[PDB]
């Protein structure tokens, strides 16, 4: 089974395969996660369950390689593997301040310290994280809060892409999926309905994910369901901006959802969009809603 990214092709050979007594697990996280520590490394333990299929086995195989081949700050690290054992393991970058998604619902004013600024910061690694990306050919196909993870909670964050599966998928035509499962709130329509799959498309599912970051952690249009999203977006519907937005961060999101994909920017205007927003003190000073 081999892979390539950036010119190189890879194969599980390149894997740095950790010896198992090397390996302790401290906690759960919420197959599985846990912390560990390799020894001393403080690492994440990604595990495979082993009631799972050799199809399942190869897939965790494919997740592996393609995390271990990229070289990018905003991108989760892959330590190694874990795989002459069983169960087989992943060893990752500890991410101690957990997902984007719950941390954002966990750390919103109801009063506490995080600022517009703060909010611009992980917008703007995530989208440095997709450029990467962009740049190299790659296409996410899952840009989300939810797969996005953050080193510490306090002022020194940096958030990282932290979850590769939907690109694996397609990497190993993964069916064992279905309709119930695509995540339909974060696509566009070029994707939903023809399965078209480009750097553009992840320019789309970028500008939900801002949505989610300054809404501080709500679903994406949060009273409707799936098909009603459809329906709603083919037919030029948008959401309106998250309580208390800037115009200027509302409008790089209404710029990722253009309904033609030539019509959206690519990840490099939108880290220039980003920076102008850190640099307009109207921006900046403007305050989040409480709960
Ligand atoms: O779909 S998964 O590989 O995560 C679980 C199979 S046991
Ligand atoms: O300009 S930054 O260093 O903040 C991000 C580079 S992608």
């Amino acid at each position: 089974m081999n892979y390539c990214f950036a010119g190189k092709t890879s194969s599980i050979s390149d894997l740095k395969e950790v010896p198992r007594k090397n390996i302790t697990l401290i906690r759960g996280l919420g197959g599985e996660v846990y912390e560990g520590q390799v020894s001393p490394l403080q690492v994440a333990v990604k595990t495979l369950p082993e009631v799972c299929s050799e199809q399942d086995e190869l897939d965790f195989l494919m997740e592996a390689l393609i995390i271990s081949k990229f070289n990018h700050q905003n991108i989760v690290r892959c330590i190694g593997v874990s795989l002459q054992s069983l169960p087989r393991f992943i060893l990752l970058e500890l991410m101690a301040g957990g997902d984007l998604k719950s941390f954002l619902r966990e750390t919103r004013p109801r009063p506490s310290s995080l600022a517009m600024l703060d909010l611009l910061h992980v917008a703007r690694d995530i989208a440095c994280g997709c450029q990467y990306l962009e740049e190299n050919h790659f296409i996410h196909r899952d840009i989300a809060a939810r797969n996005c993870l953050l080193t510490c909670p306090g002022p020194g964050r940096v958030a990282k892409i932290g979850d590769f599966g939907m690109a694996r998928d397609i990497y190993r035509a993964s069916r064992k999926g279905g309709c119930a499962m695509l995540p339909v709130k974060w696509m566009p329509p070029e994707a939903f309905m023809e399965g078209i799959f480009t750097s553009k498309t992840d320019t789309w599912s970028f500008g939900v994910l801002l949505w989610e970051i300054f809404s501080l952690g709500y679903m994406p249009y949060p009273s409707k369901s799936n098909q009603e999203v459809l329906e709603f977006v083919t037919s030029g519907g948008r959401m309106d901006p998250p309580k208390n937005c800037p115009g200027p961060v509302y409008r790089i999101m209404t710029q990722c959802w253009q309904h033609q994909p030539e019509d959206r920017p690519n990840f490099a205007i939108i880290l220039e969009r980003i920076e102008y927003c850190t640099q307009d003190p109207d921006v900046i000073n403007t305050a989040l809603p409480i709960e």
